[PDB]
């Protein structure tokens, strides 16, 4: 039946949780970390801030409850448990999700340095891993990055954020890290973009971690595009007719055109198989990038690759993406996703 919640102001938030969590603590809707005594795990919990004060506000919260409660990888995030205090739909106005403590960010591990081969062999496996699960259900991240990227101390990475809010043009705006990671034709809104994106990312991730140095990192959007057009050379023809924004096509042609450059000159000392899977990965034309499929199946990764221990998902139907809604209408949709969880062996 329903459990015995009991009530505590945090971050500057009343938490009103199930017995079962205890020593609520703040890490950060506000993130608070948590003893879950039934399972004997660390937990983080998440309560949504106003999830339903507007259409897109109570869509967003639909979306990232959809989500997460669709994950079920090793090397994604996955849905603990998710609560309401509420008793009915009526009474129904706060969301908290519950996933596993996370120790330390991508960031907190490459800290201005070089990794070892065979940790970045590691690391690069599990992100492709769950990529390839996630884009088997059609799901794309578009905001992959060192923050977004979880290990424990066995080196063992979760992909993590899920059905955010996605940076605003503010905080996509400058030397900002929130950009460096994204692919070129979603940072200037070329056309129509497809799962290839995250590809990007992991290939600049890849790279960062085998300088520890940052692959394009610009101090503007145009800045960025300049170092990335430096690396993989000027767009062809074949690749200009693509981009649909006639305005963005006509800015390439102004630039002095530029030959791909010689990734083993750019990656000293690195590996010749890694040398050549970011080649395949940094590639302009996100038609011709290599799917993260394939990627597995690259021979950077022997040592790891095994097809039978690289599941798909279960479909998603994301048809409520095109769906419109009223306020209610997403939260009574929200709460029917809320009581209906099946929580994890
Ligand atoms: C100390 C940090 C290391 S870090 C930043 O993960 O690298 N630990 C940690 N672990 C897990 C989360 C989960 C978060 O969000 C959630 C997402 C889905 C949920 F179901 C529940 C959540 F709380 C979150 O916002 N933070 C800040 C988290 N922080």
């Amino acid at each position: 039946e329903r459990p015995t919640f009991y009530r505590q102001e945090l971050n500057k938030t009343i938490w009103e949780v199930p017995e079962r969590y205890q020593n609520l603590s703040p890490v950060g809707g506000s993130v608070c970390a948590a003893f879950d005594t039934k399972t004997g795990l660390r937990v983080a919990v998440k309560k949504l801030s106003r999830p339903f004060q507007s259409i897109i506000h109570a869509k967003r919260t639909y979306r990232e409850l959809r989500l997460l409660k669709h994950m079920k990888h090793e090397n994604v995030i996955g849905l603990l448990d998710v609560f309401t205090p509420a008793r009915s739909l009526e009474e129904f106005n706060d969301v908290y999700l519950v996933t596993h403590l996370m120790g330390a960010d991508l960031n907190n591990i490459v800290k201005c340095q070089k990794l070892t081969d065979d940790h970045v062999q590691f690391l690069i496996y599990q992100i492709l891993r769950g990529l390839k699960y996630i884009h088997s259900a059609d799901i794309i991240h578009r905001d992959l990055k060192p923050s977004n990227l979880a290990v424990n101390e066995d080196c063992e990475l979760k992909i993590l954020d899920f059905g955010l809010a996605r940076h605003t043009d503010d905080e996509m705006t400058g030397y900002v890290a929130t950009r460096w990671y994204r692919a070129p034709e979603i940072m200037l809104n070329w056309m129509h973009y497809n799962q290839t994106v995250d590809i990007w990312s992991v290939g600049c991730i890849m790279a960062e971690l085998l300088t520890g140095r940052t692959l394009f990192p610009g101090t503007d959007h145009i800045d960025q595009l300049k170092l990335i057009l430096r690396l993989v050379g000027t767009p062809g023809a074949e690749l200009l007719k693509k981009i649909s924004s006639e305005s963005a096509r006509n800015y390439i042609q102004s630039l002095t055109q530029m030959p791909k450059m010689n990734f083993a000159n750019v990656f000293i000392g690195a590996n010749p198989l890694a040398v050549d899977l970011l080649e395949k990965m940094l590639v302009l034309d996100s038609d011709k990038r290599i799917t993260a499929a394939q990627a597995l199946a690259h021979a950077y990764f022997a040592q790891y690759h095994d097809p039978d221990d690289e599941p798909v998902a279960d479909p998603y139907d994301q048809s409520f993406e095109s769906r419109d809604l009223l306020i209610d209408e997403w939260k009574s949709l929200t709460y029917d996703e809320v009581i209906s969880f099946v929580p994890p062996p």
